[PDB]
């Protein structure tokens, strides 16, 4: 157990545990300071930390110590023995909070039973030296007024107040002669720099503090925690485990860039979380066999020991007994020590990855900041830490009983404003960055906002050296995880071992290395006329002096005037903001731009699906202008080009060596050390493949996400100027109003507040999933597939190597030369899929993971899309597209492929996707349109099979063929074995679905079968199980090839691939967002045009065509010709029969050119008699439910509706379309849809029934019927004469 001391500050000294102690950075001279022992080896000084320091330096200044904090100054802090005693009986009550959970107690345990080594590098191994400044400290035992008596005592820590900077706690280690001994496996005395009043303060990113940016928000940190937190670097200096490695270094070439210290990974072990991930694999060993390096040293010295010089009554084995346990070392029957493998693993993984700052908050229910790499906020004074009804050692601040315990809200500052107070801003100092334009405006920006990108330099290449491979050699995985719980019950962690006298001899050796600090410029001018996220957001403020602003979508207006300020939003919601009214009108307007502001801000949550792309927030360029000027042309567009890149303000160099040859080791003769020495070379690739990935995600971590972490608080911020703007210009058209006028306004400004704060806490929910779906994009498109172009590299350069070595070894290996000439093809056949949950367990990284990989979209590897008169690949895989002058384009994503040999398309795929899942896993979408075949054709046609999309690598592959009125799928794995599977229309029908017409192919591959779907709709299927490994990220060339007559052709439209298997119910969805459009289609499927011939086609009577009757305005319905020659394969209605018409649009005399007919659109439909241009109308008084058309000459009759309104009722892809007759566009009166009706004729000579064009009010209820009823007469489709189609 373990006892924390009580005591007062004006107790007595008494020598023992109130003593006068002379601090090892006096260096035996000036005066001695109080010291109190709290616990074993444990010492708290109530004074200010002095050492180093320049005593004027502790007063605010045009200076600072750290650029990255902002820094409270109070030199009174600790300047009477009142504030001591505080001190005091607080440092008190953190230490039994720390020690009311198992976790502390045992944090505080290992601290006090973890004694300094007694002696350090200089020492001989033989010996024990307690007269070095680490080991021992110094006590003024003689009466006051004279240093007459000392007397030596152990010390394990010394804890003093703040130094000049109150909320920069800080542990310091002692170095000597340029060394420190605890960080080389002795440990030595720690000291540390503790203010418990003033606490740092944080808001996460990924969440609201207390949903209320108009109130205070983050959260304050609880003492104890940061208390703790210091204790663990204590812990590690103790144990002589605070070696420095490679360093984390911020890149700090560009004005954007923030500075800051290099980062030891020692400190991000402690904090923990997913701090850890940014030490790579390489860089985690390293540290790992220093220390394990130093642990041997000091077991090699405790068998070596043999007396202590400085002091004779140190009892030699009561300390190798002790030091046996502190470092875990095992011991034989005769008193030998050696270092216990299992024993040290356990050790080192607990100090360094079991006690971490996130560890002990979750297990304490303390919240804390996010990761090491956050934004920190101004300090916050803690009132009374002393006052169990705001902080307790039980519950800290979250004390139930106040059902504070909840959602850590006794830490919530929007919520236990009665805890603590904000600082003088005047007291504070904090390291700006001045950016000046070359004139001229200069704008501060804090270090702290500024983006941390980690330098190349920071991650290790020790990837790059050799590996030698034996029989011995194995793998080395150090997991960057402990169990907490074991550690808590863990039985022999605490030691059971006496802790030795603290009295010894007085050290006379007072040689040390005191640090000298100095602060630096708290402000540094640079000069840029970059006008990106700093300019931006500044555009988005005012003077504090100013209360009447106008908002404006001019940037550059914006930084001009002070009384303009910039808005992303809307032009509408712009002019509205900035709109005045007369009081009456005032509330109305109040709720309106309040409305509007909600909308604007929603619109973070635009889809785009038909560009693949779910989630779009549009208006991030224009609020930041982040990255590659994303506040110019439209956001969306630049988006689906280059996606995720575009946001990035930097795109980093990243570190991906050539991983070292292997040296294989030989064993003539030995059967077995060969075998092994073979098999721990694939185990060793491995190893390999898992580190070269954790390098990865260090730099993802440390380079890439930090840039959209800066990003996602830009948009916070943005949004927040946004508020406050129209916050303000709302409080000044009221209060323009006079008193009479303000109390007949009925306004409520808390719930304005209200209503905004809510829509900005919905809009950053979409900005933080947007900006985390395009950090992972970015790590999987942009990063992953550059580390396995290497790794794949090294499998190759290892495969020939192991074969070459079982050749050698042949003899040696005589029957099984062979057995494992294969395991090696078959090993490094397999590659390892990247599984982040490995480098890290962060919940928050792992969601953003997993989340991207649930979304079918991004298992997109090719998507072929038009941009500027050209096809390229948005899949963000970069692959190749070359296309060729015979190939044609159009801006709604067609492109045809002719018989021309330049009628060509090359695809050079990324061969760097796990594509090859080793059982054939992916599917392949795209629209076609097939021309009908020519009539005098027919055996050709039927016969001669050609190519259109072949996809081959080594004679193995994919392709896609036609033949005649079928569409084939084939595979061929790498043994030559083909299979096929294919779709067949019929060319016999009397209207075809099919032929020339567009329509939709997906193929689907998984391990059994392969699927063709047509239109969303399976259609075949075949077994391929047989069919062995298929290569398919081989080039794919789009080429008509094969026995074709001149006139083949072939369009097609969305050609993509997926490496996965879609669902029926992905290809469906695929199928329905591919066919929306905001324009009508015609027979084809092309867009419906203006002042275009067109046929019409009735699905509803199929064979049927319109034909202005002989003797009458009427459209009489006839049965369409078919085809005529005796081919025995073919037969069709013929399709361009009947009078052609005309659409011609009704508003604006734009004259009648040509343009695309929208649905809702109205419309007059016309038709050429001959040398004239009619048109088709309904007389007005009919009564009966349908009436025959009125077909005539154009003119204007008050009889006749003349005006039609196209629609679309049905809400499944469709060509058809329908026809509306309306009183007029206002009304809401509707005469009847246009179809065909049946009448019966019975005169003198004739008796029959005849079916005409009309118009019947029957279809008005009929096309609300679901599913929608594509047999109606009221459907129709219009066919223009078309190249794909001859009769
Ligand atoms: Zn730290
Ligand atoms: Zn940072």
């Amino acid at each position: 157990p373990v006892t924390i001391n009580n005591f007062n500050y004006n107790d007595p000294i008494d020598n023992n545990n109130i003593i006068m102690m002379e601090p090892p950075f006096a260096r035996g001279t000036g005066r001695y300071y109080k010291a109190f022992k709290i616990t074993d080896r444990i010492w708290i000084i109530p004074e200010r930390y002095t050492f180093g320091y320049k005593p004027e330096d502790f007063n605010k200044s045009s200076g600072i110590f750290n650029r990255d904090v902002c820094e409270y100054y109070d030199p009174d802090y600790l300047n009477t023995n009142d504030k001591k005693n505080i001190f005091l009986q607080t440092m008190i009550k953190l230490f039994n909070r720390i020690k009311s959970k198992p976790l502390g107690e045992k944090l505080l345990e290992m601290i006090i039973n973890g004694i300094p080594y007694l002696g350090d590098r200089r020492v001989p191994l033989e010996e024990f030296n307690t007269n070095i400044a680490s080991v021992t400290v110094n006590k003024l035992i003689s009466n006051p007024g004279e240093v007459e008596r000392k007397k030596g005592i152990f010390a394990n820590l010394i804890i003093f107040g703040p130094g000049p900077v109150l909320n920069e706690n800080e542990t310091i280690d002692i170095g000597i002669q340029n060394h420190f001994a605890s960080r080389e496996g002795f440990g030595g005395i720690m000291q540390m720099k503790f203010c418990p009043e003033y606490v740092s303060v944080f808001n996460n990113v990924q969440e609201n503090k207390g949903a209320s940016i108009f109130n205070r928000r983050g959260y304050f940190s609880d003492p104890a925690l940061i208390l703790m937190h210091e204790l663990i670097h204590v812990l590690h200096g103790l144990y002589g485990i605070k070696v420095d490695d490679l360093p984390i270094v911020p890149n700090e070439k560009k004005f954007f860039m923030q500075s800051t210290d290099a980062i030891q990974a020692e400190e991000l072990y402690t904090f923990g979380g997913q701090d850890p991930s940014i030490i790579t694999p390489s860089t985690d060993k390293s540290i790992y066999d220093k220390v394990l390096q130093n642990f041997r040293g000091i077991v090699d010295r405790l068998n070596k020991v043999l007396v202590c010089i400085s002091d004779p009554n140190i009892n030699i084995n009561i300390y190798k007994n002790k030091f046996k346990d502190k470092y875990k070392f095992v011991e034989d029957s005769e008193g030998k020590y050696s270092i216990d493998v299992e024993s040290f693993d356990k050790l080192y993984k607990s100090l360094m990855f079991g006690f971490t700052e996130t560890n002990i908050a979750e297990n304490y229910k303390i919240k804390t900041r996010a990761s090491y790499f956050s934004d920190s906020l101004p300090p916050v004074k803690i009132k009374n830490l002393l006052d169990n009804e705001i902080y307790t050692i039980e519950e800290g601040f979250n004390i139930s009983d106040k059902d504070m315990e909840k959602e850590y809200r006794g830490q919530n500052k929007a919520i236990n404003k009665q805890a603590y107070e904000e600082i003088s801003k005047e007291h504070l100092a904090v390291y700006k960055i001045q950016m000046c334009k070359s004139v001229g405006i200069c704008i501060d920006v804090d270090n702290e906002d500024l983006f941390f990108i980690a330098d190349k330099n920071s991650f290790s290449d020790d990837l790059s050296k050799n590996e030698r491979i034996e029989y011995n050699t194995q793998s080395n995985y150090i997991e960057n995880d402990f169990p907490i719980n074991e550690l808590i019950l863990d039985t022999d962690l605490i030691s059971k071992i006496e802790l030795p006298s603290e009295n010894t001899e007085s050290l006379t050796d007072f040689n040390v290395d005191v640090p000298v600090y100095e602060k630096q410029p708290a402000i540094k001018k640079i000069f840029t006329d970059e006008n990106t996220i700093f300019q931006y957001l500044y555009s988005q403020t005012f003077p504090l002096d100013i209360r009447d602003i106008s908002l404006t979508s001019s940037f550059d207006d914006a930084l001009l005037f002070s009384n303009k300020v910039y808005s992303f939003f809307s032009m509408d919601y712009i002019k509205t903001a900035n709109k005045v009214v007369e009081a009456g009108l005032f509330a109305g307007w109040v709720k309106q731009i309040v409305n509007d502001f909600v909308i604007e801000a929603n619109k973070s949550n635009t889809m785009d699906k038909i560009a693949d792309i779910s989630l779009i927030v549009p208006y991030i360029g224009l609020a930041l202008n982040v990255g590659n000027e994303t506040a110019k042309g439209n956001f969306e567009n630049a988006f689906e080009i280059a996606g995720a890149s575009i946001l990035l303000e930097f795109i980093p160099e990243l570190l991906i060596p050539v991983v070292g040859a292997f040296l294989l080791e030989s064993y003539i003769d030995n059967k077995n050390k060969i075998i092994k020495t073979i098999d721990n070379a694939l185990t060793k690739r491995n190893e390999k493949w898992s580190d070269m990935y954790g390098l990865i995600v260090a730099q993802w971590l440390s380079t890439v996400n930090t840039q959209f972490y800066t990003i996602k608080e830009g948009m916070y911020k943005a949004l927040n100027y946004q508020a406050q703007a129209l916050e303000e210009i709302i409080k000044y058209r009221y209060n323009i109003y006079s008193e009479k006028e303000k109390s007949n306004i009925n306004i409520d400004f808390n719930d304005i507040n209200s209503k905004l704060n809510e829509g900005i806490n919905q809009a950053i929910d979409n900005i933080n999933n947007f900006i985390n779906g395009c950090s992972v994009s970015y790590l999987m498109k942009k990063m992953i597939p550059l580390a396995v172009e290497k790794l794949l590299d090294f499998d190759n350069t290892l495969k020939k190597n192991l074969l070459n070595y079982i050749d050698e070894n042949k003899l040696y290996l005589i029957g099984s030369a062979e057995y494992e000439k294969s395991k090696v093809n078959k090993y490094l056949k397999t590659i390892m899929p990247f599984d982040l949950s490995i480098y890290t367990n962060d919940t928050i990284l792992i969601e953003m993971f997993n989340k991207y990989n649930s979304e079918i979209l991004n298992n997109i590897i090719l998507n072929l899309r038009y941009k500027d008169n050209n096809l390229i690949d948005l899949s963000g895989y970069g692959a190749k597209v070359e296309v060729y002058d015979g190939v044609e384009l159009n801006d709604k994503n067609q492109f045809k492929l002719t018989s021309s040999a330049n009628s060509k398309i090359r695809v050079t795929q990324n061969q760097n996707i796990i594509f090859n899942s080793v059982f054939l896993d992916f599917s392949v979408s795209f629209w076609i349109r097939i021309p009908k075949y020519k009539n005098d054709g027919i055996q050709n046609y039927i016969h001669n099979e050609y190519t259109i999309i072949n996809c081959m690598k080594n004679n193995s592959g994919w392709k896609i063929s036609i033949r005649g009125n079928r569409i084939i799928w084939t595979l061929i794995d790498i043994n030559g074995k083909t299979k096929s599977v294919f779709f067949e229309y019929n060319i016999r029908e009397d209207i075809s679905e099919y032929i020339n017409r567009w329509f939709f192919v997906t193929i689907t591959n998984n391990l059994n079968n392969a699927k063709i779907y047509i239109n969303g709709k399976l259609e075949s299927n075949t077994d391929i199980k047989d069919i062995r490994e298929v290569i398919a990220n081989g080039e794919i060339i789009f080429k008509l090839d094969g026995d074709i007559d001149r006139t083949q052709f072939i369009w097609m439209k969305y050609f993509s691939i997926f490496n996965t298997e879609l669902s029926q119910s992905n290809i469906e969805e695929r199928y329905k967002i591919q066919s929306y459009s905001e324009y009508l289609k015609d027979f084809w499927g092309n867009p419906l045009m203006y002042n275009k011939e067109y046929y019409m086609f009735n699905a509803g009577n199929k064979n049927s065509y319109i034909k202005l009757k002989k003797d009458s305005p009427v459209g009489e319905i006839l049965t369409r010709s078919k085809y005529n020659q005796n081919s025995k394969y073919i037969n069709y209605r013929d399709l361009y029969i009947g009078e052609k018409f005309i659409i011609r649009r009704k508003s604006n005399s734009q004259s009648i050119n040509d343009d695309i007919v929208r649905k809702e659109d109205y419309i007059y439909l016309d038709f050429f008699n001959l040398n004239q241009e009619w048109r088709v109308y309904t007389y007005k008084y009919f009564k009966k439910e349908e009436e025959k058309l009125f077909l005539a000459p154009i003119s204007d009759s008050d009889e006749f509706y003349n005006t039609i309104q196209i629609k679309e009722y049905d809400e499944q892809p469709t060509y058809s379309c329908q026809l509306l007759f309306k009183k007029d566009e206002e009304s809401t009166d509707e005469i009847g849809l246009i179809g065909i009706h049946r009448f019966y004729e019975s005169g003198i000579v004739f008796e029959e029934y005849k079916d005409y064009f009309c118009i019947s009010k029957w279809y008005l209820k009929e096309v609300k019927r679901k599913p929608y009823n594509l047999k109606l007469g009221c459907n129709w489709q219009f066919i223009p004469k078309d190249e794909g189609w001859t009769e």
